[PDB]
């Protein structure tokens, strides 16, 4: 569908970011600018999304991150097509989710201004332009996904 | 039904295990013992077996702890009324996985010898008289669970 179609650019365009992020980093286990009650707030947030996806998605979305895990290379990346699955399947996820609650995610994450620090110093360790790259390919991929809601 | 009267059991003998845990450490972030891409093995087992979970029972499970993220102290515990819940959905979201899948995630676990190092470190930060009760409480627990499939 075109879910599927946009899943295709987001993931040919945004690959190359994926592949330059150090997977095997203990970093993403924590966000040092929050305490860990503000983080739970994002994490309702996010638990209340899950809650109001199709299973049928959330299945699909399971099943491809299980066949991605099993295709990682020596530093842990998945290939193109196993993530091209995954991207797909988290579109209709998303889409199952609808957009309010979607946007309350966006808007907890908000909470933390990780565009001063987080996102900045995530950034420095890839190529700037790839990971620029894969914003722009997310910002069209969005739209589709918003189609189907 | 009979997960229901287990968990109201379980919730009520856990819950001073549960209590005494210091939900504001970093430590639950990182797997001190295991690489990141072992880890991620076991995690792939987790994502099967909730794959596997029937839909409703997850959906049920994510509702149980919004609910509970709303009702948490000063030191993040939330009411017991809440825990009675979250352990009720777990336990059905457990029986609709089945039993092989379950164990694929304690086999995969089991790799990482938790009773060397972890789980010591874990209990003597609680008291351990409640966290034995909860071990002896959840394998009451699991049999109620386990007559359920
Ligand atoms: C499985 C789910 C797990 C986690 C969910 C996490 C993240 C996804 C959820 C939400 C999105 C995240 C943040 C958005 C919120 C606020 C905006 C912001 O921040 O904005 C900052 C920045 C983006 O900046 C935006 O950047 C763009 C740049 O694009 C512009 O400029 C471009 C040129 O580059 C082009 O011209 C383009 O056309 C134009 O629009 C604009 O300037 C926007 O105005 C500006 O806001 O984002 C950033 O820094 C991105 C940082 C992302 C870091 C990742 C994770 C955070 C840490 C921990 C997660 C928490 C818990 C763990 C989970 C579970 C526990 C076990
Ligand atoms: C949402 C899900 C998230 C994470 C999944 C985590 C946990 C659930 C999954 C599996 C269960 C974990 C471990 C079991 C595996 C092997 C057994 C073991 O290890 O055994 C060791 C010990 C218990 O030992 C057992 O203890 C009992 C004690 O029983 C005796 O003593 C009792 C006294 O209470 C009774 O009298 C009883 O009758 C008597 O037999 C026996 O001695 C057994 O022989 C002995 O094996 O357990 C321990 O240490 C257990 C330590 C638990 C530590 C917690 C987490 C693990 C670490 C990281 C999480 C990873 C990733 C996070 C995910 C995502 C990131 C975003
Ligand atoms: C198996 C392990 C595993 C791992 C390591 C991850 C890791 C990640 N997941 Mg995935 N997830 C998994 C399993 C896993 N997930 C499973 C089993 C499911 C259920 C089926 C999901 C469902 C899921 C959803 C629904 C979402 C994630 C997202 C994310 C990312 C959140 C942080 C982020 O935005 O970074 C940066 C993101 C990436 C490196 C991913 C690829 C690039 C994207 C598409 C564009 C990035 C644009 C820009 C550079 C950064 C974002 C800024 C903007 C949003 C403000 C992170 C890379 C979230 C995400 O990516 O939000 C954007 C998200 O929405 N995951
Ligand atoms: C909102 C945030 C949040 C937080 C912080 C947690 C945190 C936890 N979850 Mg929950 N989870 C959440 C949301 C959350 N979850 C959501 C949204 C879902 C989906 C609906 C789940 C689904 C889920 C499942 C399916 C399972 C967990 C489990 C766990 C625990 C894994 C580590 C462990 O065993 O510790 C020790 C455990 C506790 C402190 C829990 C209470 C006491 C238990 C019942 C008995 C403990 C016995 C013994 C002392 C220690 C374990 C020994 C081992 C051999 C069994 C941990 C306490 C796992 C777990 O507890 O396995 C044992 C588990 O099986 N969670
Ligand atoms: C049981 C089970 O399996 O659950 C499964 C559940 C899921 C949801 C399916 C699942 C998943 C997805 C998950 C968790 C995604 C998580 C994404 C997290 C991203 C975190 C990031 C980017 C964190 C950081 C931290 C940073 C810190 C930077 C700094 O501190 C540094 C260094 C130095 C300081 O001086 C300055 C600083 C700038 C402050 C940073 O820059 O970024 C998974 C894994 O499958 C597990
Ligand atoms: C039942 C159960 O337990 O379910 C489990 C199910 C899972 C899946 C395993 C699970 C999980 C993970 C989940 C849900 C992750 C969710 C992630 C959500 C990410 C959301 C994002 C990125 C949203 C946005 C929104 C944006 C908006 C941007 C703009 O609008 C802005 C502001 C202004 C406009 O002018 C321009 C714009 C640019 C348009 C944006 O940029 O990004 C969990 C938690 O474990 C629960
Ligand atoms: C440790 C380790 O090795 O881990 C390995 C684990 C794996 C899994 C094997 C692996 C891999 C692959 C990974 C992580 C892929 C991640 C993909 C993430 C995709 C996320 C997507 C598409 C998210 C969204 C959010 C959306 C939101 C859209 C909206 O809100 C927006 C904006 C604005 C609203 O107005 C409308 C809206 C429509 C509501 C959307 O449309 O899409 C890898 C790389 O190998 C690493
Ligand atoms: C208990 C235990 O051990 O659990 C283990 C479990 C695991 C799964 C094995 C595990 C793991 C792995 C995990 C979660 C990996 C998650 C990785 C997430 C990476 C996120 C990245 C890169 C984020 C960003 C954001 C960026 C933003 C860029 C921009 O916004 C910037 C700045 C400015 C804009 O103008 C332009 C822009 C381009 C938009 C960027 O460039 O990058 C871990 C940690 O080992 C713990
Ligand atoms: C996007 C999103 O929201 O995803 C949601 C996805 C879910 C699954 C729904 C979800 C959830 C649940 C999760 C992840 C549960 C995770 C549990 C992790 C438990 C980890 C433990 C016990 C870790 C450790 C580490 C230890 C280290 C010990 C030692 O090093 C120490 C200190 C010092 C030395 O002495 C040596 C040592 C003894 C070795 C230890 O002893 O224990 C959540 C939160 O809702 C988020
Ligand atoms: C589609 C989708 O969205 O899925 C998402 C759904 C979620 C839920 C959000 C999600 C997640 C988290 C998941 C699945 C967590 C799973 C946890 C599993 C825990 C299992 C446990 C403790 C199992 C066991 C087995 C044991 C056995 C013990 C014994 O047998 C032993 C050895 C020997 C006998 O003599 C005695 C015995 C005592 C009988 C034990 O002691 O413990 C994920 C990953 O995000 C995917
Ligand atoms: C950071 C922070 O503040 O977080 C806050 C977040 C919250 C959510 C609000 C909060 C909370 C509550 C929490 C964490 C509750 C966690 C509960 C976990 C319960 C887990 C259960 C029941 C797991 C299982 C596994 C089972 C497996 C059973 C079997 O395998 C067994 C053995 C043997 C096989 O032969 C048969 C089998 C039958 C297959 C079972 O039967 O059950 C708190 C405390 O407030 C903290
Ligand atoms: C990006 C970011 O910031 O994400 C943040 C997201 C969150 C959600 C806010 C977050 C968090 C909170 C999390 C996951 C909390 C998880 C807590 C898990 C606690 C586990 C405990 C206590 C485990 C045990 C195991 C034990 C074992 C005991 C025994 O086996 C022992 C030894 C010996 C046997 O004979 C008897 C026994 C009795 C059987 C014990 O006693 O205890 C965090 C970390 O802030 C990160
Ligand atoms: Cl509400
Ligand atoms: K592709
Ligand atoms: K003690």
């Amino acid at each position: 569908d075109k879910i599927d179609d946009a899943a295709k650019k987001l993931s040919e365009a945004s690959y190359p970011f994926l592949k330059e992020i150090d997977w095997s980093s203990d970093v993403y286990g924590k966000l040092p600018t929050a305490n860990p009650f503000q983080v739970l707030k994002a994490v309702d947030k996010m638990i209340v999304m899950g809650a109001a996806m199709d299973s049928a998605a959330l299945k699909a979305g399971a099943e491809a991150h299980h066949k991605a895990i099993g295709s990682i290379d020596a530093k842990g990346v998945t290939t193109l097509a196993d993530y091209e699955a995954v991207n797909a399947a988290i579109g209709h996820m998303v889409a199952s989710a609808g957009e309010s609650k979607t946007m309350d995610v966006y808007n907890a994450f908000a909470g933390f201004n990780l565009g001063k620090d987080v996102g900045p110093y995530m950034m420095s360790k890839v190529n700037a332009a790839d990971a620029s790259a894969a914003y722009k390919a997310f910002l069209e991929f969005k739209d589709a996904v918003k189609a189907s809601q």
